């Protein structure tokens, strides 16, 4: 795109708010950044706030969101879909156009880990430019094993392709297959979709730990069948609604969009690779660590 | 195929009647027919009918079905494989020749919702021709959340490949996936896979209602993420078996031949996609739309 | 590579002993052998004691195992990753280099239908070269429909590329998928994974039997939509454990490395097909047989 030659527009940190016991105030941009998918190589990335995929968001259940869209892209529309909420897809999950900002607001009534993503026609080409990401929704009861917790992460697995290639994006494979982290707390760590940040800084537990990871397959294109290495699911929470309860899955299999809540105990000091078991995808960079210490 | 040239049979309604209060005659037919999958594409169709996915079937729970297959196809044989069934497949689901009829006698013992398929090999030659279809077997004690629910649709999810190429449809990625609609009650849309009619005529509800979709991926090859967009699925049946309860998803993994009952509100009027979310797929069809309006 | 022309060891049996009520030896070796994976066609895969899939292990949940790989590949290393496990990969799973053996020692804690597979980077290249297999662990206390099942097999699901090509591996659809079943009690088959010894000598069941399959798609990277023909499955455990009920499916989405245990019963006398309703794969070989006969 003529308009994007030269465009790298620095990540702006995404903006939330309370506004009242149920309410909520969002504000992310759409805006056209460098990121580097995997050593040497630079994809200029269509994104939410610089970021893919884009900042985590984390809310409760019951709130309504009042979420503000900026578009910095110079050319083109773009537009958010949140798989959390209920809302006219006609009416607020609209295009933006560029230089402008839109505000639509609706309720997340479910609890779970839910995709977002532009929802611009040709929907493809937006995600799989960047514009995917993660919205947490706290459930109101939390969920039965919450006390068994010792620490949290959140993993998103997406794909790239050959760069702003309909073709590719139709017919071809994956060029890399990727992880990332999004911070919960302060110190996690906020990575994009790249092939080597997660070997290079594993993500970091304590000898004997339960660790939960929040996770979603955000595509655009394949399913997910992913594993931690050396353990075994305790309890499995699909999408993340507490009663959809599953115990002892070596795997879960996500569709595209797919969330679940994983909890698994980490025995012995090491490191442990976090995979998915399609292996083709798992070379092409879906692979991520979690060293594991005798002080975490 | 050279006996295929020209044919194009004009679709036959199916004929089902009751015999006993468990006992049902199913009368089909095998055919050659041209569909429109794509605008300015006929793709000339082995089916049931002229239907691709087939006519839906209907029954209850604990009903022998006595099936009737003509075959009006001048040179291929075909069968009918209903997984809804206890058979031998070997005796049951086995070849009706070039304008002769079968007659297979068998239970439905299972409520769900059950893909059907041509058996006859190569069976991805005739399922990827478009010999498949859904048959739906009601509970015998409905399901939990029948008396929440306002409104109900089929929907199906097929691949179509290049014209009766069967190295492409092993090796090949779809040229097209789409959605058909079957009608359950009077008035229902009844419509063949193709990647514009759900657009162009979407189905129709009501502001506020509950909505169920009772849904089957026939593939042949792939499987499905399916989404509505703007809602959140507040109940699913796996296989449309009342057991098998999920609660608040927002995709539903089906594999190739699954089926789902599917539930979700609809919340605000204006129109609302219906998809897979692996959006390679969607990109080529798989997008339906359900415009809800204040009246229905 | 060189080293492995002409190069085809013979197939050595799996050593087993239990040691205490709680304490499994095992003794499996890494060796480089020739299969023939379709007819006229040898695969000189990398296996597990000459078998592709390799030798099915069984425990009982709550078994310590103290594993021995003794590595016969004259120049690559190879290694294992139990998915019954709890284990520190970065200690437990290393490699063991030509020419020796390695012993390591892990709890199995969680009953089920588990993958194993060599861990040896690229491990894409070992699982695809032939290194996986499946472990059961039999729980505690049973299923709550053992009583019920008649007879038990155990079958796999593999695809094969072309011959030790990483391209291919990574970026290619497979050459063939296939089934394989391994032996639980004297008389049953033990079978390589290939397009045709499951056709050609069908598992045996009597009419009115209810079977019990331990199922595991060990990839490397395709998922399983496992059906069998002209039945439903009564009941499911995802990954073999009790908890992850199901019941009433027609068809299992497996993911890559996913299990089950699936239950369903046979009624009349034939041969019910089993196959993966991703029919581009069946069509590839995935198509095994079950002979059903008034005597079994
Ligand atoms: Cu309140
Ligand atoms: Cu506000
Ligand atoms: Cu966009
Ligand atoms: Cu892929
Ligand atoms: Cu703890
Ligand atoms: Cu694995
Ligand atoms: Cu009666
Ligand atoms: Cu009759
Ligand atoms: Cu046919
Ligand atoms: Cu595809
Ligand atoms: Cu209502
Ligand atoms: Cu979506
Ligand atoms: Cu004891
Ligand atoms: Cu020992
Ligand atoms: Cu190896
Ligand atoms: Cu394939
Ligand atoms: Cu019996
Ligand atoms: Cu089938």
């Amino acid at each position: 795109i003529a308009a994007h030659k030269g465009v790298n527009q620095a990540p702006v940190p995404l903006k939330m708010e309370r506004v009242g016991p149920h309410d909520v105030h969002i504000e992310m941009t759409a805006q056209i950044t460098d990121i580097e998918i995997d050593k040497g190589k630079i994809y200029k990335a269509w994104t939410f706030n610089g970021q893919a995929p884009g900042p985590l968001v984390v809310v409760n259940e019951g709130d309504t969101i009042h979420f503000t869209l900026k578009n910095m892209d110079p050319v083109v529309p773009h537009s958010m879909d949140f798989h959390a909420v209920h809302a006219s897809p006609s009416k607020d999950f609209i295009d933006v156009m560029p230089n402008k900002s839109g505000t639509f607001t609706y309720p997340a009534n479910k609890p779970g880990v839910f995709m977002y993503h532009c929802g611009t026609k040709p929907v493809l080409q937006h995600i799989a430019n960047g514009m995917h990401g993660v919205i947490i929704v706290k459930p109101k009861n939390g969920y039965p094993t919450d006390k068994e917790v010792d620490r949290e992460y959140v993993l998103i697995q997406n794909e790239w392709y050959k760069y702003n290639d309909m073709n590719d994006f139709q017919n071809g494979v994956p060029s890399y297959v990727v992880f990332s982290s999004k911070a919960l707390k302060p110190g996690d760590p906020n990575t994009n979709g790249d092939t080597f940040t997660l070997k290079e800084k594993p993500l970091l537990a304590k000898v004997g730990e339960k660790i939960r990871l929040y996770i979603n397959n955000v595509g655009p294109n394949e399913v997910s069948s992913f594993h931690v290495v050396g353990t075994v699911f305790d309890d499995v929470y699909l999408d993340g609604n507490p009663n959809n309860h599953l115990q002892g899955m070596q795997t879960v299999m996500l569709p595209a969009s797919g969330g679940a809540v994983v909890e698994f105990t980490v025995t012995r000091p090491g490191t442990y690779p976090i995979v998915t078991m399609q292996f083709n995808h798992a070379q092409k960079g879906a692979v991520a660590m979690l060293k594991v210490t005798e002080t975490g």
